DNA sequence: GCCTGACTCTT
DNA sequence: AGAGTCAGGCT
């Protein structure tokens, strides 16, 4: 049963075929810094294992990984990227990548080894990654026969499945998709990751430090008010010191017991002292433990920067994710937490950071792709959306908005951006479920075009199986046809949320790769360093400023062509909160 | 150790 | 929705 393959002591020529399946395996989650274990190689001349020590210390063989003429086949070819980066080797010619492949063809599969790609298309003769290298603490890399021939196993797969999936990705017109977006994409995504984010660690630790210290100031406070110590941090004894002790009401349960999360708290404060004291902690302890001493933890001290990992084969709408750290949830909304963006600063002295955002790319998508004449028309003029949203609704003049009507039209605007539901809409506006419902039937007489859309793409989604964004990609949703209103429903909404959070995927993926390329037309130290959803990061030269502030917006604002411009805000400043 | 549930940040 | 932290109950 043991497939058959040369287990190379020495590179020979017929290693370095111009077309190859490659395997470059790193175990380790992390990649950054870390080890290859092994290397496999599959090509019309027969199936190899070569070592790591010797293969990568072989000038023809790493001058073959970076020939971009060499084509190879990979699985997570930024994994290998990457790890190579760090031991300055260059990857080129990576013509297909099989993890991203299989994200296209169904992202709802989850999947994330070779093993569970070939499984789309009924080849089972690979191992789960799983299986081979254990789970948790008993992880561990086996002996070389067992390793070797896994890493072989897994190259064979990948030199086999190459044309069914292109074959498939060409039948859904996502061909190009994969070639000149996502492929391209994860190059820029591992050059990213590799020059990686420097901390100003010195300023976090003098934040955590007055941090500790209001910590423990409102933690007495809340022993004080609570007649004795417990831990604050238990859901399970806040509740018995609240609902029991204190006799407050219980105005939501959870499956386990007794709410406490920050909106029962808030209807609760009016009763006891003791109730703001607890949120204040819990804002201060969410600030300590998640951002201060979790970027702490994973700034590498040789660096002194932050390397993120993005998952771009996760999302079933196309968005990247960003892991260790999560650089896309860093505080924003209140100036206490805000100012944990102080702490990213530029890699080089005399370098600035900076950063555009599209404005509303998610609602001007939908513009574009209900073809609103209200929607359409609020763009073309460049107005306030929230506000405009509150004019119609209300049926008022601009003067006449108040700051609570515009809050709740944003709130609207927020729900079709996000596919909440009226329930969803109902808790975020604290009213009934109902008024809820007359709130979104409002919108949709001032939106018909929006409402007409809905209305087809939930259609289209029964008739067809899936949904589709602006470049093709696909979310498939069987439940569209369930009869359990929460299944159909949840479904329903993800088929009109996808093409417009998608869509806005899609183009934010564009413009990052035609800005890569126009950063090198213009000879450009720029450097692109993170994406955040519907903002770019980059630091650059003070001297590149004035440059980038006519070069980033204009790449960004025609990636694509709409019915609708797209707009493009942007700053810069020493630091990423200064970016303001 | 491993797993789940509660909670919270951004988008 | 996605990532992360903490507890608490599992083995
Ligand atoms: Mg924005």
């Amino acid at each position: 049963a043991k497939m058959a393959f040369t287990l190379a002591d020495r590179v020979t020529e017929e290693m370095l075929a111009d077309k190859a399946a490659l395997v470059v395996e790193v175990v380790e989650e992390n990649y950054h810094d870390a080890p290859i274990v092994g290397i496999a190689v599959v090509n019309e001349h027969g199936r190899f294992f070569l070592r790591p020590e010797t293969a990568l210390a072989d000038p023809q063989f790493v001058a073959w990984l970076g020939d971009e003429t060499k084509k190879k086949s990979m699985f997570d070819s930024k994994r290998a990227a990457v790890a190579l980066k760090w031991k300055g080797i260059e990857l080129c010619g990576v013509s297909f990548d099989l993890l991203l492949a299989a994200y296209l063809l169904d992202p709802a599969q989850g999947v994330d080894d070779v093993a569970a790609a070939a499984k789309m298309k009924q080849y089972e003769a690979v191992r789960p990654d799983e299986a081979v290298y254990g789970k948790g603490a008993k992880r561990a890399v086996p002996d070389e026969p067992v390793l070797a021939e896994h890493l072989v196993r897994k190259a064979a797969a990948i030199w086999a499945l190459e044309r069914p999936f292109l074959d498939e990705l060409r039948r859904n017109e996502q061909d190009r998709l994969l070639v000149e977006l996502e492929q391209p994409l994860s190059s820029i995504l591992a050059e990213m990751e590799f020059a990686g984010v420097k901390v100003d660690t010195k300023r976090l630790e003098q934040m955590g430090e007055e941090l500790a210290e209001q910590l423990r100031t409102v933690e007495q406070r809340i022993y004080e008010l609570a007649g004795q110590e417990f831990n604050i941090n238990s859901p399970k004894q806040l509740g018995v010191i609240l609902f029991e002790k204190l006799q407050l009401p219980v105005l939501k349960k959870s499956k386990t017991g007794y709410s406490t999360s920050a909106d029962v708290l808030e209807k609760l404060a009016p009763y006891h002292e003791i109730v703001e004291n607890i949120l204040h902690y819990r804002q201060l302890g969410k600030l300590q433990s998640t951002y201060i001493e979790g970027l702490l933890k994973v700034v590498r001290p040789d660096t002194k920067k932050v390397h993120t990992i993005f998952n771009q084969a996760l999302t079933q709408t196309g968005r990247l994710s960003s892991t260790e750290p999560n650089l896309q949830n860093i505080p924003i909304r209140l100036e206490e937490g805000r100012k944990i963006r102080q702490a990213f600063v530029p890699s080089e002295s005399d370098w600035l950071i900076f950063a555009a955002d599209y404005s509303q790319i998610e609602l001007r998508v939908l513009a574009h792709i209900a073809e609103d004449d209200n929607l359409m028309e609020a763009f073309r003029r460049d107005l306030d959306i929230h506000t405009k949203t509150a004019m119609d609704i209300f049926q008022v003049s601009e003067d006449e908005v108040t700051p609570n009507m515009r809050r709740q039209a944003k709130a609207v605007n927020f729900g079709i951006v996000y596919g909440i539901s009226d329930y969803g809409l109902a808790q975020n506006l604290n009213i009934s479920r109902k008024e809820a419902a007359e709130f979104i039937e409002r919108y949709f007489e001032s939106f018909p075009g929006v409402k007409r859309y809905m209305e087809n793409i939930v259609q289209e989604a029964k008739q067809k199986g899936y949904v589709t964004t602006l470049l093709h990609r696909r979310r498939y949703l069987p439940d569209i046809t369930s009869r359990n209103f929460n299944v159909r429903s949840f479904a329903e909404r993800m088929a009109m949320n996808t093409p417009i959070q998608g869509s806005a995927a899609d183009i934010i993926k564009k413009a990052m790769i035609d800005l890569n390329a126009r950063l090198k037309e213009e000879r450009l130290q720029a450097r692109l360093l993170l994406q955040v959803h519907d903002e770019l990061i980059l630091e650059a030269p003070k001297e590149e400023m004035e440059r980038l502030c006519r070069l980033v917006p204009e790449v960004m604002e025609q990636a694509v062509t709409l019915r609708v411009p797209l707009k493009v805000d942007y700053h810069y400043g020493s630091t990423w909160y200064d970016a303001k």
